[PDB]
């Protein structure tokens, strides 16, 4: 890092406000940050409920997230995941994983949450190999919107998808992952659902993708 940034901004704002140990006392205050002052790529509170509900609903033991950002969503998933659960994060900004790091020990999730630092398509090839992967119960997608639809083909290709496995996708409207969209809703290797929702921050309407893997064809 070479100074200020909104990052940093957002990082310093959880410091002075949350609660140390207190998850949602840190979900609050990057939201609260986000609304009043700097827009940012938090998928937020109302597209983080349905994330919510969905961690409820599958209790995954192991997830991946594509994209860290400050941590607002790895924070948001880790502190309903059951004791012994792990998500595994994978974010390729240096700077970034370093705040990511910070939130996650302030919000006393570092000891559920790894990150992994690097591209998600180098990263994920080498997670059954060089991090001991065998599948995973959910995946995150919320990196760079031309990654899903060749990431999603790699979890398959490198077999680490099982039959129920949850692919949940952000941003499936705005900005948009048309290309994605339409592979996962038109193949039967995946149940799809739509969820609405608004962008974060935002009265602009999104959604989430929800994709669940039905085993190879
Ligand atoms: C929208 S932010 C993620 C926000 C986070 N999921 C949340 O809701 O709090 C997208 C992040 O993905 C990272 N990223 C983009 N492409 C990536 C890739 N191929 N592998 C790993 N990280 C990537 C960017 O550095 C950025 O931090
Ligand atoms: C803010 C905004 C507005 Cl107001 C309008 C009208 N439109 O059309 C767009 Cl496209 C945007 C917009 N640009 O980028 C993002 C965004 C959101 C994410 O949740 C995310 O994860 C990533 N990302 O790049 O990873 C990017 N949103
Ligand atoms: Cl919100
Ligand atoms: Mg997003
Ligand atoms: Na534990």
């Amino acid at each position: 890092s070479m100074g200020d940034t909104k990052e940093q901004r957002i990082l310093r704002y959880v410091q002075q406000n949350a609660k140390p140990g207190d998850p949602q006392s840190v979900l609050e205050a990057i939201d609260t940050y986000c609304t009043q002052k700097e827009w940012a790529m938090n998928v937020g509170d109302a597209k983080g409920q349905i994330m919510d509900a969905v961690i409820r609903e599958y209790s995954p033991s192991l997830v991946l997230e594509l994209g860290a950002y400050c941590g607002y969503s790895a924070v948001r998933m880790a502190r309903l995941l059951q004791p012994g659960a792990r998500l595994l994060t994978m974010e390729m900004n240096p700077d970034y994983a370093a705040i990511t790091q910070q939130m996650l020990n302030f919000a006393g999730l570092q000891d559920k949450v790894t990150i992994l630092n690097g591209a998600s398509q180098d990263l994920i090839p080498q997670l059954k190999k060089k991090y001991d992967v065998d599948t995973l119960d959910m995946v995150f997608l919320d990196h760079w919107k031309d990654r899903y639809l060749p990431d999603t083909l790699l979890l398959e290709k490198c077999g680490l998808l099982r039959k129920g496995t949850v692919l949940l996708a952000d941003n499936v409207i705005v900005p948009g992952t048309p290309d994605f969209l339409a592979y996962v809703r038109g193949s039967s290797s995946f149940e799809c659902t739509h969820y609405s929702s608004y962008l974060e921050y935002m009265k602009v309407v999104d959604g989430l993708e929800k994709a669940i893997y039905q085993g190879p064809s």
